[PDB]
């Protein structure tokens, strides 16, 4: 089967045929489009084919499929699996997968740089207090002073699910949320639930607008504990504006480092429920959402109010004014303090080259345009105009459910 | 099976059961998501026109009425006599509001039950179609105060008498190539205009030329009509600060009008129906202006306001984007045209779907669609999780006559 994307604004027609290695669900049918919906302990039995599958993937990329090399090690995960009921992947195949879950991550813009990834294997950690180790470190070297690296941490991986590795914290650097009592915010809103988590897990709480979380991290099934990230490890940038002198009075900053700590990654059918993973941030997501969501730091009114642009009729576009500003300040502050940003323009554009060269190289660039046409001037990007098709290939990178849900307390 | 949808920004939640009733397909599979595409006889006739009855019956309190009963006896021996059957003035007008109802890719279905149907199934010449389309136009523009519109011309019979509009709008500007390489007027419209200039047309050759109609009647050969030039309603543009943007030559048409999509209704195919509502701001500042493949203003615009466009980082795009966002709500208000902003009509949308939702129990949406071409996520539908599906009756695409005519 042949599937064809086309670009409405360049009229480049690319071939589909990587789809056809798809396994997993997608949520849509026939009569059904879920493309925005945003979130639509295994058997031996089931395991093997999903090891095979990978091997085969592997030893493929490395030209050696086939080989005595290739069929001792199918071998050997056969026996490790009948045996033991599981197996451990090779350091080789470990970076391997988690690379490839980067590749296959069809909601990240960013994968032109999916072939250089730290992988840092700490499948040997046992304890919280080990975990806090590995995390310090990786956080310390994805960070290089500004000159951001993308890197990947990877805990031990799941056994019979009552001894998961799980990051509690949603990322691995995020601002506290407080709810006052007048029903008002301080902080980040969206972190109000976790922040109560951590306070209620004894963390002393400055109460302040940009107070960085404590890392609540669970070793082994057993309870989280709280680790305090040392603060000359964390990277933040104060907000200035270019032209607007007033914007640093905001009082905002952010931090330079966007490191994903809830997902689980997925590789030939092993499940690796503590995975953080950091690359460098798209001005758009602080300037955009962090900044300007309804639900978020929501600053529109006061920056709004400071431009004194015309606030009584929305068509002034007075919303549309502060964003533009916002985000230049972003971009601005960034730059200045040497600290690795790319624009929506600059990140959209290398995504379209990176897709073009997979669909040559690999048959297809599986992508969800949802989340990849950015949250502000979408149309005056290319990927606008790119029509693209969503699937799922293994590795991969999956939500999981929320620990403080499911964790059975020991006390 | 009952699925549900939450807005990620209130944390309401809705339940939609009205996909249930979905019958044609979407493109996607369990496999594949295709949402983000642009494109993806008596035995089969009569259950379409029972389902369309059935759902007309239920919606006036009717249903499994003796006169329910009756209009489905009676429809379904014209279909055996006939093969095929013909629409009640009443039928017509409920299908084509529904229609509109049903098309998910529309922002402004909160209007769709304001819908004023001109019924010109007595059409039979090019001539004809003429007349009702200039009726149309005029009774839509009313001077400035926009009111929406559909005119229904014959349904289709054996496919080889159909009636055509073969312009894609009732109302767009030529495009003509030039010996500079370069492009003259609207580049999505080159095709089009070669066709009206091989047909006879006397082109302009300007930048923002009225296009000619081209009328398709009972299958014969396509003729040509000008739309009198005073029923045509445009805008000049101009910014509310930057005196120099008048000097760009910008203006736009006031009347937003599809021709050249298919509507069908109880199984019935009208190849020629178009219609028309009022525009939201956007589509002609941002995809109109700012498109690289249409007039592609951006650069010209930066640069007269004198901002860095060295590097991308400095959003110099964004900033021009903005501001003639800006002119084009400025113009059409200032002239009284009706004209909507995004945030507006977002904002609408929502509180329809929450009706939809609450009193049909869903409401079919294409996000990708929805969602406006600029600060997508400052406006609310950007957070609103959507669900997708086809129901009818509905607006489809169809070929380009110029593909399927035989001459
Ligand atoms: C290096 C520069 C990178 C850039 C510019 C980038 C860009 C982005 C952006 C803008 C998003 C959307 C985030 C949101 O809206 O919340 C995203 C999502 C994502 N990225 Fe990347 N990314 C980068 C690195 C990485 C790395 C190193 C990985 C993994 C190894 C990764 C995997 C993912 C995944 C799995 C998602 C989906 C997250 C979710 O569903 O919440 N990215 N990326
Ligand atoms: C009266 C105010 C209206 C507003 C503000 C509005 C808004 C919009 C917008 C912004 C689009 C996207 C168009 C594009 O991006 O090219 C659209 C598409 C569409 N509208 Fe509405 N519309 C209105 C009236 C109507 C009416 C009266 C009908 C039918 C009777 C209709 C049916 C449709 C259909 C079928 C599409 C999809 C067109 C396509 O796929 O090319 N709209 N509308
Ligand atoms: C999933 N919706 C909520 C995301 C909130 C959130 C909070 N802090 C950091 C991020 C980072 C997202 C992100 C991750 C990576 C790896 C790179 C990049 N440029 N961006 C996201
Ligand atoms: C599909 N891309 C081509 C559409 C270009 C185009 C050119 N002129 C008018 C419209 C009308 C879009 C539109 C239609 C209606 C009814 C209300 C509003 N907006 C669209
Ligand atoms: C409901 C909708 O899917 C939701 O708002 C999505 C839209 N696209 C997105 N795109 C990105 N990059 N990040 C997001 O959080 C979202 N949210
Ligand atoms: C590839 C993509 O589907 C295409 O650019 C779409 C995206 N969303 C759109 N949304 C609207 N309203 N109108 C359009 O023409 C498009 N074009
Ligand atoms: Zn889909």
């Amino acid at each position: 089967r042949f599937l064809k994307v086309k670009n409405w604004e360049t009229d480049v027609v690319l071939t589909d045929t990587l789809h056809l290695k798809s396994t997993l669900e997608t949520g849509c049918t026939e009569h059904i489009c879920m493309g925005s919906i945003m979130l639509p302990v295994r058997t031996k039995d089931q395991l093997f084919p999903l090891a095979k599958e990978f091997l085969d993937q592997y030893y493929s990329s490395i030209k050696r499929f086939g080989s005595k090399a290739h069929m001792d090690r199918l071998e050997e995960v056969n026996k490790e699996i009948e045996s033991t009921s599981t197996y451990q992947l090779k350091d080789t195949e470990l970076i391997y997968g988690a690379k490839h879950a980067w590749r296959n991550a069809s909601r990240c813009v960013g994968r032109i740089q999916w072939s250089k990834l730290q992988v840092f294997d700490a499948r040997d950690c046992t304890t919280a207090h080990g975990m806090f180790n590995y995390i310090c470190n990786h956080v310390k070297y994805a960070t290089n002073k500004g000159n951001l690296r993308s890197a990947i941490t990877i805990f031990p991986q799941r056994t019979d699910g009552k001894h998961d590795f799980r990051v509690w914290n949603s990322q691995l650097i995020r601002y506290a949320g407080y709810k006052q009592p007048d029903g008002s915010t301080l902080g980040d809103p969206a972190n109000v639930q976790f922040t109560e988590i951590c306070i209620q897990q004894g963390w002393k709480a400055p109460r302040g607008r940009f107070d960085v979380l404590p890392l609540l991290l669970q070793a082994n099934g057993n309870d989280p504990e709280l680790f305090q990230i040392p603060p000359e490890l964390v990277l933040e940038v104060p907000i200035r504006h270019p032209k607007f002198d007033w914007f640093k009075d905001l009082g905002l900053k952010w931090y330079g480092l966007p490191a994903v700590s809830n997902m689980l990654l997925e590789i030939g059918g092993l499940e690796f429920s503590a995975c953080p993973f950091s690359g460098w941030y798209m001005g758009t997501e602080i300037g955009v959402r962090d900044y300007c969501d309804n639900s978020r730091y929501n600053i529109l009114e006061e920056v709004a109010k400071k431009m004194d642009l015309d606030m009584r009729k929305t068509s002034s576009l007075w919303k549309d004014q502060a964003l533009v500003e916002i985000n230049i300040a972003v971009l601005y502050s960034f730059q200045s303090d040497k600290v690795t940003i790319v624009d929506h323009h600059s990140a959209t554009e290398s995504f379209i080259k990176h897709m073009e060269n997979e669909y040559r190289c690999r048959g297809g660039c599986p992508a969800d345009w949802v989340w990849i046409v950015p949250p502000m001037s979408g149309s005056i990007t290319p990927v606008f105009h790119q029509e693209m098709l969503n699937y799922r290939l293994t590795p991969s990178f999956e939500y999981q459910p929320d620990p403080w849900n499911t964790h059975v307390w020991k006390g």
